């Protein structure tokens, strides 16, 4: 199973707090900024959706309902979840490397 971790952050200390766990968990991290990165970054993930899960940590509800959007339109099997605390990015990032993603899919009715 491929898990690739997004994260859509400006504050560098909640994406390094991140990134670490994600490189410890052996998780591939990519820093995201604005919808073309994000775009960029499943436009990559297509090629190889084959058992793949996305997880998307965003700063704002902004983001959060943005990247979902995006997510849904690729058809990629990702989880879009709000941060407001490096320590709650660093949890989803633990908990998607344990279970290997759960279901989570708790709304998919688009």
């Amino acid at each position: 199973m491929l898990l690739y971790v997004l994260i859509i952050s400006n504050d560098k200390k909640l994406i390094e707090e991140a990134r670490k766990m994600a490189e410890k968990a052996n998780l591939e991290l990519r820093t995201v900024k604005t919808e073309d990165e994000l775009k960029k970054y499943l436009e990559e993930f297509r090629k190889e959706s084959q058992n793949i899960k996305v997880l998307i940590l965003v700063s704002n509800d902004e983001e959060l309902d943005k990247a979902k959007e995006l997510a849904q339109k690729m058809e990629i099997d990702v989880r879009t979840r709000k941060v407001t605390s490096p320590d709650e990015a660093k949890r989803w990032i633990k908990e998607f490397s344990e279970e290997g993603g759960s279901l989570e899919h708790h709304h998919h009715h688009h």
